[PDB]
């Protein structure tokens, strides 16, 4: 949620 979907889109993107 917090750092975990905010990382996830950062390396996705």
């Amino acid at each position: 949620a917090a750092a975990x979907a905010r990382a996830a889109r950062a390396a996705r993107a």
